[PDB]
């Protein structure tokens, strides 16, 4: 039958809503170009230009898609050989990388992180053979960290001329000092992962950003869909990027930073809240007592949270998206 | 360097615009939804009902994407394997079915058409083995024509239980009774890729459909992006798929076949213009005396068409695209 002929990769392989890390709250546009009769600009000039110059590169170093998710597929897509090449990620974190690479047809080497989250650094460097891009999120989902700088250079200095090492910063807004992006200059390996669905509260736009070297740009460019985005998305992305829009982003950062600062004062106090996890993000890891029994109770009371219950190292915790005083306020009476 | 770790396909493998098929003026819409914070539903149920009703198919044999070039894309990824499956296609026609193949890693099986356009059947009887997924544009781009009925039906019994046969209908709302949406019943095997890019007018939208069998649908759900459509697209989507929205369509088809059969009538008067071959569809397949001299000549006067020159058995064709009367005019007064 039909399911015979389909690839066996492919054969084999929910919707208070504080689960999907978006900004609680809807920040209004409207479209400004009314050209849907014609085919967009395969990259909008408006959008790489006033990206550009809020990330501090260079126009010719930006490549808009349809989020970071596209972003990440590029990357295999240009790179890795299909039954030839590697993935390299670390667990647990963002789960679309090992996604993507299975969907494709690429094999997935996994080197989970230590038990503070950070990089095992010799488990890497022993199994680098065959892998082609290694994916690290920093800050990483679901915990919260960041990544120490010095390992991250460590692990550019082990991939040089060996493979690609993409930083995932789709919650950079929320600690901006912490981010590589000056590292382009030193760095030809170096790719990075940015969005608009996050602080700039745009997740249903489905549009994000990769930050690279001329080089690995003009590579991706030759895999990506001839019109990735559309007329619609391209047309308020470049009113959200403009220095009046970053400067509302930045008080929308601002107000979830707060938030979350009030959120983990409360959580610690919680007798079932056996430990609250620091995060420089917009979600809060925390490991309950019960997590299940607890998620379930919360779940019943129209409290969507994320279980993470099934993640290596991450066995009673629940992942808590930072909304606004009212809903944390109404987690905190929940538990 | 960089791109020595690229794969090595990927190493080897213009913007009075008549040149893209696009519907010539601009139909407006503007946004009803405000939820932009939100992510989008996989597949918008308000589009995947209103073009079902459109199509006259049931909501489970519809599958939304980014345009028709994205559902080209997924077929080959959820049916062919890299390095071992085959494509198989009929020049001159569409070139991304190749392009997306020659991307993935999958390798074009070609069967040139007979003279008149028509399939070679024993041709592509005797190449089939080790094709997966079949790409027949009918009415065929560039050249405007049908592909038999009776000469489909071969094909259809030939790949039973061998291959996907997809049926490219991006123009069918030119000649909707020769659409084959309602053979789905009788062959599990067949495909249809649909757009809104042309007769819709929302090119810019990038907004395609493929219809097909419930077991093909959920496999290709397996294959494609959790959010493959933004909100806001989904939003004028579901506005111009209303039965409003609808009959405005069929009142633009309306204009451009009138328009078309114009344009045909002048063209066979004029002295350069060797031949005007018939068309089901939006544009019209032309054999001129000096080709490149004309299309240069057009080109330098700000008149775009699309040169087909370089297409197998398309030597001294330029295709036009039907615009509105002015720029017909604009067309013939120019040659
Ligand atoms: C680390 C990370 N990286 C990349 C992305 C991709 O974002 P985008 O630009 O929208 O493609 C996400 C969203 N992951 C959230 C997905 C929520 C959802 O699917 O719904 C999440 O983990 O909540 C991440 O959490
Ligand atoms: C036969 C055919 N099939 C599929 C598509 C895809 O349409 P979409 O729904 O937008 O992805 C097109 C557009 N081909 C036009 C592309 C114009 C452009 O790229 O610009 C064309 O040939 O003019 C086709 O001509």
């Amino acid at each position: 039958t039909i399911t015979d002929l389909a690839r066996e990769n492919v054969r084999n392989l929910a919707r208070v809503w504080l689960n999907a890390n978006e900004y609680p709250t809807a920040v209004e546009f409207q479209l400004t170009q009314q050209t849907l009769n014609r085919y967009p600009e395969c990259q909008p000039k408006a959008v790489i230009e006033n990206y550009a110059q809020y990330a501090g590169v260079k126009p010719e170093q930006v490549l808009v898609s349809r989020g970071a998710d596209e972003g990440i597929e590029l990357l295999i897509r240009a790179f890795c050989e299909p039954g030839k090449d590697a993935i390299l990620y670390c667990p647990p974190t963002y789960g679309m990388y090992s996604v993507s690479a299975e969907t494709i047809g690429v094999e997935c080497r996994t080197v989970p992180t230590l038990d503070n989250w950070q990089l095992d650094l010799q488990g890497i460097s022993d199994k680098l053979d065959g892998v082609k891009v290694v994916y690290v999120c920093s800050p990483n989902n679901p915990t919260g960290q960041l990544i120490n700088p010095q390992d991250f250079r460590t692990l550019l200095e082990l991939t040089r001329g060996k493979a690609i090492v993409v930083a995932d910063e789709a919650y950079i807004e929320f600690c901006p000092q912490a981010s590589l992006a000056g590292w382009l200059a030193e760095y030809p390996h170096l790719a990075i992962l940015r969005t608009l669905s996050k602080a700039f509260a745009l997740a249903g736009l489905r549009c994000g950003f990769t930050l690279a070297n001329e080089e690995v740009i003009n590579l991706l460019m030759k895999v990506i869909a001839p019109y990735p985005l559309s007329t619609p998305v391209a047309d308020i992305a470049a009113q959200a990027l403009s220095p009046q829009g970053i400067v509302a982003m930045r008080e929308r950062v601002a107000q979830i930073i707060a938030e979350r600062e009030y959120l983990i004062a409360a959580l610690k106090e919680i007798p079932c809240v056996e430990q609250v996890f620091d995060s420089e993000t917009n979600y809060i890891l925390a490991r309950f007592k019960a997590s299940s029994a607890v998620f379930k109770s919360l779940w019943d009371q129209g409290i969507i949270l994320r279980d993470q219950n099934k993640q290596p190292s991450l066995s009673g915790c629940l992942r808590i998206t930072v909304g606004t005083r009212e809903e944390s306020q109404r987690v905190i009476d929940a538990l």
